[PDB]
């Protein structure tokens, strides 16, 4: 199936502008947060901080990335993120 | 002769797709050669380890029939290949 899929992905990313969020002019993007804490490694009274390790998962919907043909969820190489739009989520107090 | 056979391997190669993308899972073989444990901290409850971490898998997209020997390419080929997303859970 491998050739069929490269095309469906290539078309997804043909003309895709990473500068624009989903629904650029339209309604806001509902972004779903999901955290799986691995560990708190350290707690400093001296510096009044703590060090945290987590899996930080985000779910959102970009209609530009829909595919009908294929019958499974597509796990692509991590490097695709560089050519996708992702939410500008940061940690205010880090 | 060889530059072409390599160039054709990587013509149209999608790094986004694993081997057998829709198909069965990829058996990845692990092989570790420990060089040293440099430190063990009871205070931070960690240790520092140095290893050679080798991985073997099979990408049929990278088969070459003509040549009868194993091709060591420059390390920079990795950037234009698919590699497994192996990490260390507890690092
Ligand atoms: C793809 O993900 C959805 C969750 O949105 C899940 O219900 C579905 O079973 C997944 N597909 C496969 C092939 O497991
Ligand atoms: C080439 O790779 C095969 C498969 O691992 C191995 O058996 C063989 O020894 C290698 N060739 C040389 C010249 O060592």
């Amino acid at each position: 199936n491998m050739s069929f899929v490269k095309e469906t992905v290539d078309k997804l990313l043909k003309g895709y502008d990473i500068r624009l969020r989903p629904d650029f002019g339209g309604p806001p993007v509902c972004v779903g947060m999901n955290i799986d804490i691995a560990s708190i490694d350290m707690v400093s009274e001296v510096n009044m901080d703590y060090t945290l390790t987590m899996y930080f998962q985000q779910y959102w919907r970009d209609k530009r990335l829909a595919y009908s043909g294929i019958p499974l969820n597509l796990t692509l190489d991590n490097r695709v993120a560089d050519q996708l739009w992702v939410p500008d989520t940061y940690f205010l107090n880090d």
